[PDB]
């Protein structure tokens, strides 16, 4: 279906010669930072807690105190993208290369967010308190996947089951001559009859029982008929000066 992509930008530890005693487990020190992201459904009130829905991640550690980064963080997105989520990123401060987060941690960011697909990033930047996080994100449809979800799914196709390449919201469109829900039905000739003609190629006009001509809408007077016309088929209808069923029968000489 689609992919969350998002990257992480300038974060400034905003610490003084205060103390963040979070780091120096045993005075200013480096503060080995690391992050942790939940993407979560819409809350109206979002929780950090984790049971974390659209999916979680933890990050090696990325930076020492205050830094930034020049790549992205790939989540796969495997259904409908519903456009409105929650976003719940931490920093955290740890001793060792563990990870996976009590405190030992930095700061946390959690937003509601509404977010349209396409490539074009969205930028962000959460500064508050004693941190300064600088972000992008989007979501990118998976290919042959297009539409305001990434939910339709659309290959170009010129076949036996169908004829049409793929718009731009994924939406077939079916190939010149050809029409119908899944391109299947091939347009018949501009003019032609819409009950005694069918069309079984995108470019004919078939006439059926009784009619013929170029668009099927002349019909076939009875065998034999000579001077005279059909209203419906095999009808046989003497003109001026002529009787009989083959109208042959003149009245003059």
């Amino acid at each position: 279906s689609g992919v969350f992509e998002l990257k992480l930008q300038e974060f400034v530890n905003k610490k003084g010669l205060l103390g963040n005693r979070n780091c120096c487990r045993g005075p200013p020190c480096a503060c080995r930072t690391f992050f942790r992201v939940c993407l979560k459904h819409y809350q109206a009130s979002v929780s950090p807690e984790p049971p974390c829905t659209y999916g979680s991640a933890v990050t090696p550690v990325l930076g020492v105190d205050s830094f930034s980064l020049p790549n992205p963080i790939r989540f796969p997105f495997g259904f409908t993208w519903p456009g409105t989520f929650s976003l719940i990123i931490e920093a955290l401060h740890t001793d060792s290369p563990d990870l996976a987060t009590p405190e030992r941690l930095i700061s946390r960011l959690a937003t509601q967010r509404h977010l349209t697909v396409g490539e074009e990033w969205s930028q962000d930047l959460h500064s508050s308190g004693r941190t300064d996080l600088k972000y992008s994100y989007r979501f990118v449809c998976d290919e042959h996947y297009y539409g305001e979800g990434c939910s339709v799914f659309c290959r170009p196709r010129d076949d036996a089951f169908g004829h049409f390449t793929c718009g731009e919201r994924g939406e077939k469109v079916c190939n010149p001559g050809w029409k119908g829900p899944y391109c299947t039905e091939p347009i018949c000739l501009p003019g032609c009859d819409e009950q005694h003609g069918f069309c079984d190629k995108p470019g004919e006009c078939k006439c059926r029982v009784g009619w013929q001509g170029r668009y099927c809408d002349e019909c076939i007077r009875y065998p034999g008929c000579l001077h005279g016309t059909c209203q419906q088929p095999w009808q046989c209808n003497c003109q001026e000066g002529w009787g009989g069923l083959f109208c042959n029968q003149d009245l003059n000489y």
